[PDB]
């Protein structure tokens, strides 16, 4: 196995994968690494299996169609995926927390938005579909982009956007287009 975090990319108390050669630290992986379980098999194996059992979850789907997706178990866990694969970066940093807006020309945003909040909202169970779920990841980038204005700040919203937008496309099996 790996000796880092396949997220954080930091060494420390690792729990290793058992069909595949990652690794993670315990709050790292998503969900966090089960207590038990000889094997354990980590999201990425969990999701390639998914793939594999339904070869037919791979063609094209509409955006509209999979916002409406109730969230059973392979729903849940495309989203915790998705969610894991905006933490991989390392940009995500400035998206995890609680933020705070006070910067003279800009008020802060109506809902403020973050990624941990996302993470206990799905640990909670408090999304009934992928629109849920989807909508409070780009409100993260749509307050960023508003309040930050004209500084070159605002590019880092730009960037993870895009991390999180072609993991869904990836994730979803959206329809490509031009
Ligand atoms: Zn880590
Ligand atoms: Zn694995
Ligand atoms: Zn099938």
């Amino acid at each position: 196995n790996s000796n880092i975090c396949e997220v954080c990319n930091k060494w420390g108390r690792l729990f290793c994968c058992d069909t595949c050669p990652r690794s993670f630290h315990e709050h790292c992986h998503i969900p966090s690494v089960e207590a038990n379980k000889n094997p354990w098999s980590c999201i990425f194996c969990r999701i390639k299996t998914i793939q594999e059992r339904c070869p037919e979850s791979q063609s094209g789907h509409q955006e509209s169609e999979v916002l409406m997706r109730q969230m059973l178990p392979e729903e849940q866990l495309k989203c915790e995926f998705l969610l894991l694969k905006v933490y991989c970066d390392s940009k995500s940093c400035f998206f995890a927390s609680e933020p705070y807006y006070n910067r003279e020309g800009s008020q802060g945003p109506q809902k403020p938005m973050w990624l941990n909040k996302v993470k206990t909202s799905l640990n909670e169970q408090m999304y009934t579909r992928v629109e849920g779920f989807v909508q409070d990841m780009r409100l993260i980038f749509h307050n960023h982009k508003e309040f930050y204005r004209e500084d070159k700040f605002t590019r880092l919203g730009i960037q993870v956007q895009d991390i999180f937008e072609k993991n869904f496309r990836n994730i979803f099996a959206i329809q490509e287009t031009s």
